[PDB]
């Protein structure tokens, strides 16, 4: 297998959380400066970032200074997910994490992305 996701908490120069979905045979990724929305109605900024390799999904440890992405990476949540809808401008999924669960939607507009919870 079932596709998985991870939310990594990344203590870099700007603290943020990275949401990564196993999708298109890579980790499709978004940085969340204020984290995953944990209740209905809350609309969080999501910043599309570069694809990562599948093997990175379980990573924890320190990205060294001088490298792009420096800082400590921890797993904040993880689990399987079920894809419900997908186009170039919308991704709707059921998350099966311990913190991130139920349905969520990523949307793309002319200003970037947003992440919301059902
Ligand atoms: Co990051």
């Amino acid at each position: 297998s079932m596709p998985r996701f991870v939310v990594q908490e990344h203590h870099a120069r700007r603290l943020h959380w990275d949401l990564r979905l196993e999708m298109d045979n890579v980790l499709k990724s978004w940085a969340l400066p204020k984290g995953v929305p944990e209740k209905r109605g809350v609309k969080r900024l999501a910043i599309e970032t570069e694809d990562h390799d599948l093997s990175y999904i379980d990573f924890e440890g320190r990205i060294p200074e001088g490298m792009y992405g420096a800082g400590e990476v921890k797993i904040w949540d993880s689990g399987e997910y079920e894809l419900l809808e997908r186009t170039e401008n919308k991704i709707k999924f059921l998350a099966k994490g311990r913190k991130m669960n139920g349905e969520y939607v990523l949307i793309k507009t002319k200003v970037g992305w947003l992440l919301m919870k059902a």
